[PDB]
């Protein structure tokens, strides 16, 4: 790979912490692939990733799952069994299974960080990226109370050059009108390729979702072969089985 | 062959001193109000007082009903009326925002097009009985349109729609509407009865099948019909307004 | 009094609820005094009041103060010891002391209903009305989340023709600049007189407020004699002392 | 040092060699704008040329004759003195922008012209600029000119597409709607960036005197000169620079 050992010379001569993430070839590949081996942006992303980590100890330091197990058990999150036509990983998040009384927005954010770290190891996921589907049915004001400006800036960074993962699609379903109306305002001021990656489907999402993701959705969203229950429990399994590797890369 | 409440309405009108010009207080004219409220005399009277109150408060809309000043808008293709009534007998009106040039015409000019049309169709007994449905195609909506809809204009649209014109409004259909219209609808909903809320329909960009449920076999080709085009009915309606200009003069101040 | 006899008769003819608030002459005089003994206006107000009460049982049914005692102890609300120069009762509300995670907009609205039911018993308050000062310092997006269009409609009603108290002044201090844009949207839907009774004073409110309320404000707002904390405590003690009277007029 | 590596990349990447000559002084604008951080300077340089190629209707022509009418009207002046930190201080008056005669692009070109003139000053490269926008007389016709397209260009030029450090943006007499929306945008900006944006409102005299003591025109609190003075002085400087501005413009 053009820049496999080349990039490590920038890593050594800068003084990047060797722990908790061992600076292996397997770890350094994440950053190059995440920018299509553009060595220049790969280095900015690596700096931004560790900058993001040093800025957020309450989030980035701890990847140990046992703390957000209740959320996974409640069925907040599952990853689809298959990749989409572009080979991207497809993730589903379900707002109605987040209890703001029990779990804070930072706990919920950790779930994405955990999943992101496990799937980023997959080569195809590095090349093809991820698409994320947010089912906003069950949105309460108590959820909104949790999304402070500080939380929103962290969502922003992690989706744009602060994590070694291409975001290839953000899909919202069952959003409140208020979400769609505000987004309508910010939409025209966004770049051309970015507003091609954000999709607000509303309540009548059936067919737009099938255009984007044929054959691979759970029954709840128009598919025919499995349910959210299945993939949630499956993904919950994968995370708890990987809890040791997750511990070994924590602080 | 006495009409319920007509004799008494004619007396209340006289005791209150309702303006005799520009529109004469014929039986035909009074009956507009009674029919709009299904012959409930008290409600027809409250309506009739509201109608004159609204007119007096908005003379920059209500005084001049002559079409000449708004001919450009009709020529552009802003407004047409369907040939057929819907299945409940309503007149069906179509307004197309994309043919309103806001550099050229103000919100008040556009509003006058609706007043002119309403004053013409309210002469029909079947329209008095069965009301109107209006379809707004909001494709091509611009910030220039939004800025013309000042809080003042919104109040006069609300005022005129709230018990101030003797036409029953049986349905409002918006198609191709920007998402913000939904937020605006949410803000106004608590001020509406369930009956009225259920008459307002925002269909979105994928409106064709939903709007065909309401208007089978009578829409122009552009909206899923197959017998005529929008252009045909804009021309025909424009024609009719121009032939009615002598009448429209006589009911102007 | 002009119209009391006719009102008594109308009350009887129309089947106005006799419970939980008994239809004494004193109660009927609230409606007459609120409308300067204009019978038709007083009758209209009375009907609007019962209409409002029936539309909003979540607000009107319960005037028991125990559920909102926490808000009163936090220092949300007090009433000035003196009337203003025109004989109006003067109320203070401090948004910083409403925790929207703990109290809903409906709980906060109920505080005003309780206070209003208490002060409307005063003949001078019926004659001279009220002024309310809202200190919006500490306003958060989370206070905004609770002000739905439904709540906005109830607020509008009670300030205009659905509650038998003349509103002689609404003063906002430390209000976010956004309130001015909201005020522009609302103005056409209000008459010249009511718009004239709404005052937004900003962060530098002290001299403009003193023009309206010389000598009577607490120290926090430019007066000299007492603190907000004193008047919150006094008003809390009074609301709780009145708890049986309040229970006696609750459904 | 950092200059040598930048020059290498410039030759390697095929950075356009015209209209502006790629001198050591030209490259130093980019190094100084990012305090000699080579990665940041090179990124800035790349963004600058990218911005020019996407916006040739703005970037190709810096000749001032097309916008002399706007200068003569009193739209724009530069303070005779730098501020206490050495920044160049620019004043824009929306009242004197007739949006029927000049587009937002015309008005934007004035700022491009002023910027290409002051970036030549070493102390300006080092200490950046402050800009004051007097929004008295803001009309709906101005807002119509500010499309999303224009908004994106303004954001780019203020952030990472022009080699001038923006040290402060001051708005005075702004309508409520600027303040209302900005208050919604405020919490999402960084701490450093938020401390560089200042909305003074209608009562601005004291707080403006704080940031710029003894250097402002009479109109904004000073005593030594008028806006009209510095408008005319700046207009005459721009026009005396018209050959220079041609030399850094593409051919016609
Ligand atoms: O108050 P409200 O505006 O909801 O009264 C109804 C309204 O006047 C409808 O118009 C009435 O229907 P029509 O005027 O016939 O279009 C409605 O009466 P109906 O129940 O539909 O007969 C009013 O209740
Ligand atoms: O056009 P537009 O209707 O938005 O202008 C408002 C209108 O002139 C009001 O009348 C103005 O309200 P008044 O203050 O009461 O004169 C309004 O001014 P405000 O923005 O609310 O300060 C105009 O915006
Ligand atoms: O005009 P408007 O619709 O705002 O009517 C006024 C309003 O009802 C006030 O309440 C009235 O004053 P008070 O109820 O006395 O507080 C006001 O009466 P005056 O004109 O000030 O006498 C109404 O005009
Ligand atoms: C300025 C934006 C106004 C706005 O969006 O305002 C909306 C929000 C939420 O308000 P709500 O009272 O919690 O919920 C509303 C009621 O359930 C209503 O009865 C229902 O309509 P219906 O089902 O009876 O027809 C509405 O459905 P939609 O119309 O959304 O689909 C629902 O929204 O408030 C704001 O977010 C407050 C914070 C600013
Ligand atoms: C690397 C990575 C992370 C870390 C990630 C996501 C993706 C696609 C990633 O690639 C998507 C979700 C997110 C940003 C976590 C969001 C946490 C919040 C608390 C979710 C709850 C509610 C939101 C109001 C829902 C809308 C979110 C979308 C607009 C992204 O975390
Ligand atoms: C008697 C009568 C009148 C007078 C009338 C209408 C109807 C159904 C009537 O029966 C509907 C249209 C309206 C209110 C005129 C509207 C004029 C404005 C300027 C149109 C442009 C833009 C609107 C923001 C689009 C949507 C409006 C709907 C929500 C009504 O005039
Ligand atoms: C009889 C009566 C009631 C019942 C009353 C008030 C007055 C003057 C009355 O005379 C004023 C306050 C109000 C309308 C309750 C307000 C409840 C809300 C939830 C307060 C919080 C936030 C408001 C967005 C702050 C601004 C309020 C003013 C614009 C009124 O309750
Ligand atoms: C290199 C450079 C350029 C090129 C520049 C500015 C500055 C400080 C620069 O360093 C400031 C102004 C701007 C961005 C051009 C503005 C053009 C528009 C059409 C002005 C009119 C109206 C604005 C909506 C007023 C407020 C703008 C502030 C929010 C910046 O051009």
């Amino acid at each position: 790979q053009p820049g496999l050992a080349e990039l490590r010379r920038r890593v050594q001569e800068a003084g990047v912490p060797q722990t908790p993430q061992p600076l292996t070839d397997a770890f350094l590949l994440r950053f190059l692939r995440a920018r299509d081996f553009d060595l220049d942006l790969a280095w900015r992303l690596m700096k931004n990733y560790y900058k993001w980590r040093a800025e957020c100890p309450e989030l980035s330091a701890d990847l140990r799952p046992r703390s957000i197990l209740g959320l996974l058990k409640a069925g907040y999150h599952g990853v689809l069994r298959s990749r989409d036509s572009t080979g991207s990983r497809v993730l589903i998040y379900r707002i109605a299974y987040w209890d703001p009384k029990v779990f804070t927005a930072y706990d919920v954010f950790r779930v994405s960080l955990i999943t992101s770290e496990l799937i980023v190891q997959e080569v195809e996921t590095q090349r093809n990226g991820v698409k994320a589907i947010f089912d906003l049915e069950g949105w309460q004001v108590s959820h909104a109370f949790q999304i402070t400006p500080s939380v929103a800036k962290k969502i922003a960074a992690v989706l744009t050059d602060s994590f070694p993962l291409k975001v290839r699609g953000i899909h919202l379903i069952n959003e409140p009108v208020i979400f769609h109306a505000v987004f309508s305002m910010i939409k025209p001021f966004l770049t051309e390729k970015i507003k091609d990656r954000i999709h607000l489907h509303g309540n009548n999402y059936k067919s737009s979702m099938l255009q984007h993701f044929p054959d691979i959705l759970p029954r709840e969203y128009g598919g025919k072969e499995f349910s959210m229950e299945d993939i949630c429990q499956e993904w919950t399994n994968f995370i708890m089985k990987s809890e040791d590797y997750l511990s070994s890369i924590s602080e």
